[PDB]
């Protein structure tokens, strides 16, 4: 398989060779390859989407098609690589974005191919190559994407091996990557474990970690639209996205109206206390999150505990306290608790607790500029969406570019080509200021 | 002593308290404190300069005064914290630079107070506070600077403890910093050891490591001025700066002219083979760089091996091969070998070897745009200065701002306030595009 190797040292050596060419390619040459990658991503979006759902059992095909189309359309390319200039009597000083070299990347089972293609487009734009250690549960989908990238590059005239991977990823192959002297940077997309591992590696690590995004709805919101947006955001790819709404904090005065719209118009099923207990018992196991429930749709999860609901149902909701395990924990399931708040200050406090200091994502429905400001300052997240579904944060119905690697822990935010470059100052003394 | 604590946990707790206030201060409020820090740095520059030379035995007072004046004048303040906006029918998306929190910093014995004051100005501007583990050989100078910063803040109305430190820094206090859960970021300014340690810490590390900066002089250069600039750059603060010229690669045709100007006009003393052997034996010990020679002036180093030279002498020079230990090693001494090159491609090769893949700093004297471009691409350094002394790279006679923390290893380049912030995207959906 193209770009795929039997062991991690081979993969890195191949990437290192390719990068000696990529670093000397024109922007127009990189951009021709990037353009081919975008094209083939759209052309094979259906195949990538169904492969991921088949292999992992998580998410859904239609939404994954939209995610791949988003990656293709809105991931930045070489235009993201920019230059500054300062000039005067003392000359001309430029600051440029140069390559790191061969970048290592550790990718998730939730958005396997999305992360690989997005990372690759950005890293290539800056003159790097990339080697992946994919999630072992999504290895076929991940390596198919690597194969596609290399096909796209060949169709543009090479080189081969701009993106490389391994046939069988292990913690051993990941340790080879994290101690390899030809890898100065690793981008980890996943949970707290992998982020910590990379930040202990002796290399710069970009840490894109976990979240538990609250959405606050106050009494000044468009409540009918808030119901639509929140359920749309929560249930997108069955709640796999790290940015998605995973619990609601609602001001008392509008909480009933909100929940009623959710049930009446947005395909939500309200579960009783008894049902909550049974669902909790299923989805949180003695060994943690039940991997056989992650990324499953609502009707399936309800069926698993013997609740037969019609197929118009796409989300499970209930009112509860913030400490309820289905509200406090990141489930990546279309299960959405509503926490009632007595006042806006109460609601902000509740939301801040629920975000658990991840500083990842949070959302609000409010039309009031002061309310928005207060929440935004307090919650201090890499992402904040106002009056839209969560997916507006990555360019799906919001201004701005797409990424699938949100560096919550290390502070680089929504990563793009510029993230994966080294800054270079060049001082031309006493010449080339033409003023 | 103000801002100084008996142990590292106390220091961090104090910094954490102060940061809850700093993060809510206006830019105008931070800038009033920064302005007071700049003022007191200038007012006490003579004291800081002489304290460092007295305590460490390295460098010289007059040059250290200029370095502190540079820090005060050209370190960026709150103007370095900037915002982007994208807007259209889908609304308004901002990207802001928010604080990390309490930043840890590990600082050198070469530029102790310069690094502390520069780091503090930048970190404060972004809403952070900072805790230092200074170099134990410069602890008095380092903590005097911390004391000055806190005095400056008090004079501006507080808070106290924006910059904190410890009475006695150890590897134990450094380990407390690197495992502390209230520290999400550490800025390490020093050699390969400390950079590696921070990149193993489980936190984001900004790694400002070692160099061995070559200066290439080709046959199109202004050779008389190249001699002046190179010796000025090399001998500044007795070659302590990490950016300073530490060896020359000279095209054959101009090498004699260059060296002759150095001897005749720039206070250089040309040492024989025999003298080279004796100097090597002194300055490189069985245990590595001789700490009793680092940062000493040329006349002193020559005296130490029994060579009496007049006091017009400020640099030791000789012609040699690139592998000569006084040419290949970063000495931080005004000892400057000249390596003769047969052709420009030869000269670039030699310079690239001499830089040792640090990707830190390199310099060139050439008036030819193609020659400059070829060298710049090949040497791939955070800093490149053309036709000036090295110190043009940090705003001393070149366009651009000052820093004392150049993140060669981790890629952030010349660090400033913006470096020490977390990126935050805020998506206001379907409103606040006024076009
Ligand atoms: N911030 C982001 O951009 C982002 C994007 C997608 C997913 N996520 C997060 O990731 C989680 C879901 O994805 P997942 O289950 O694939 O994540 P995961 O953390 O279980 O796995 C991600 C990758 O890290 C590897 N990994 C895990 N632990 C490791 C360790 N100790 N050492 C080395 N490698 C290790 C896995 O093999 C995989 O390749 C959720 O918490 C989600 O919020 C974050
Ligand atoms: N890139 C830059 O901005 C920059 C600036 C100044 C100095 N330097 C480099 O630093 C060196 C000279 O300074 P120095 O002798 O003070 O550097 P050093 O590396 O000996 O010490 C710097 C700091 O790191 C600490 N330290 C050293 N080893 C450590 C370890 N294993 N764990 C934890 N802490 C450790 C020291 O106590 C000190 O506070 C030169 O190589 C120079 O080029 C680089």
């Amino acid at each position: 398989e193209l770009g795929v190797f039997d062991d991690m040292n081979q993969a890195i050596e191949a990437a290192k060779e390719a990068q000696l060419v990529v670093k000397k390619m024109s922007m127009d040459q990189r951009e021709k390859i990037i353009s081919a990658i975008r094209k083939k991503t759209i052309e094979h979006a259906e195949t990538l989407a169904r492969m991921a759902v088949e292999e992992t059992g998580m998410g859904n095909v239609g939404h994954k098609i939209l995610k791949h189309q988003l990656v293709a359309e809105k991931t930045p390319g070489t235009e993201d690589i920019t230059t500054t200039a300062w000039s005067g009597d003392r000359g001309l000083t430029l600051v440029e974005m140069g390559p790191f070299g061969v970048i290592g990347a550790i990718t998730p089972c939730t958005n396997p191919s999305e992360t690989i293609i997005c990372n690759t487009i950005g890293m290539l734009a800056g003159g790097n190559t990339v080697v992946f250690n994919p999630h072992p549960a999504a290895i076929k989908t991940s390596n198919f994407a690597v194969q596609l990238i290399n096909e796209a590059s060949l169709s543009a005239g090479g080189p081969v091996n701009i993106a490389c991977s391994v046939r069988k990823p292990t913690l051993d192959s990941s340790k080879i990557m994290m101690s390899h002297q030809d890898i100065p940077l690793i981008a980890a997309t996943g949970g707290p474990g992998v982020v910590t591992a990379v930040l202990q590696s002796g290399k710069r690590g970009i840490g894109a970690g976990a979240g538990n995004p609250p959405v606050l709805v106050d009494e000044t919101a468009d409540i009918r639209k808030a119901a639509e947006d929140i359920i749309n955001g929560c249930t997108f790819d069955n709640n796999l996205p790290c940015i998605a709404e995973k619990e609601v904090v609602a001001i008392d005065a509008i909480a009933n109206e909100l929940m009623n719209y959710m049930v009446k118009e947005q395909g939500c099923y309200a579960i009783t206390k008894e049902q909550q207990e049974k669902l909790t018992n299923l989805v949180i196991t003695p060994k943690g999150l039940n991997r056989n429930c992650v990324g499953k749709d609502a009707r399936t999860l309800l069926g698993m505990i013997g609740i037969d609901v019609p197929s118009n149902i796409r989300c499970i909701i209930f009112e509860g306290e913030k400490e309820h395990p289905l509200i406090s924990e990141e489930l990546m399931m279309p299960i959405l608790g509503i926490v009632r708040a007595k006042s806006f200050d109460d609601a902000v406090e509740k939301a801040v607790w629920l975000e658990h200091g991840n500083r990842h994502s949070a959302h609000i429905h409010s039309k009031n500029v002061d309310r928005i400001t207060t929440y935004a300052k307090a919650i201090d997240t890499a992402i904040l969406v106002k009056n839209a579904p969560s997916y507006a944060a990555i360019g799906f119905g919001g201004e701005g570019f797409c990424t699938f690697t949100i560096a919550s822990r290390t502070g680089e935010g929504l990563t793009s080509a510029s993230t994966f470059t080294k800054r270079r100052r060049c001082v031309m003394s006493d010449s080339l200021c033409i003023r």
